[PDB]
């Protein structure tokens, strides 16, 4: 019943992996006129999206294959890349960063509960819904060195086996990027960047609060097993940190906390 011609294309939202993502309008059904995003993959990701149900992870609405293509219909996230906020702000105040990192952490917990690893928390991959809340959305295939590797754990870069700990590293890299204006370890070229990540000689800016510095130091560690969040408490361990002292969690999850930016 549901099929590719139930939607008209409005614009291209992005290429990536081996697919296109369109903003579309549904023209049939009760949801006639309702707006969505549609990822078209030219014949995994669908399984992850089917399994998840979290306020901070994107909703899969319809999925189907017809012809060669595989079609995933996802909620439209008019809020945009979190990346665009950071780009305009230059550097987030810790209040701002804390909000986003707090929501991302609950999403990360949910995924790890399902045995899912996100690998790469680059801010271009974090989307915002219309209210300005966090949505993890891209669980596609793209392949490790194809894009930027600056938010990835060293044990991912030198393929030596890894688990959910890589995600807490990436949270720290992102946090560093939010607070300083660039990711922790940047080379002049590719090879020099990689080496800098492996050596993991962390440079804490003197201006960050003690809480902000201590969380960064516990997240960005070469030894995966000893990262905050690498332990059995996973996201709870991280959410416990005094950097997240003002975070009413039950309300954050309920999306009753107001985001630092309303894309509007
Ligand atoms: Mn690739």
């Amino acid at each position: 019943k549901i099929r590719p011609e139930c939607f008209e294309l409005l614009r291209v939202l992005g290429k990536g992996g081996y697919g296109k993502v369109f903003q579309v309008r549904k023209v049939t059904g009760a949801n006639t006129g309702k707006i969505f995003a549609m990822k078209v993959l030219k014949k995994a990701e669908r399984n992850i999206l089917e399994e998840v149900k979290h306020p901070f992870i994107v909703d899969l609405i319809y999925a189907f294959q017809t012809g060669g293509k595989l079609y995933l219909i996802l909620e439209y996230l008019s809020g945009g890349e979190l990346f665009m906020q950071l780009e305009r702000e230059g550097i987030f105040m810790e209040d701002t960063a804390c909000f986003y990192l707090a929501e991302i952490s609950m999403a990360l917990g949910h995924l790890h509960q399902k045995g899912i690893i996100y690998r790469d928390l680059k801010p271009e991959n974090i989307m915002l819904n219309h209210q300005g809340h966090v949505k993890l959305t891209d669980f596609g295939l793209c392949h490790t060195f194809c894009g930027t590797i600056e938010y990835m754990a060293p044990e991912i870069l030198m393929r030596s086996g890894h688990n959910r700990a890589v995600d807490w590293w990436s949270l720290g890299a992102l946090m560093y990027d939010m607070l300083t204006g660039a990711p922790p370890f940047t080379g002049e070229n590719r090879k020099k960047t990689i080496d800098k990540i492996l050596k993991c000689k962390l440079n804490l800016p003197p201006y960050l609060t003690q809480e902000a510095r201590d969380l960064l130091k516990k997240l960005l560690k070469r030894n995966a097993a000893s990262r905050l969040g690498a332990g059995p408490g996973d996201a709870g361990e991280v959410q416990a940190h005094p950097f997240f002292r003002h975070i009413n969690w039950e309300e954050l999850l309920a999306r009753k906390v107001e985001p630092p930016f309303k894309p509007l």
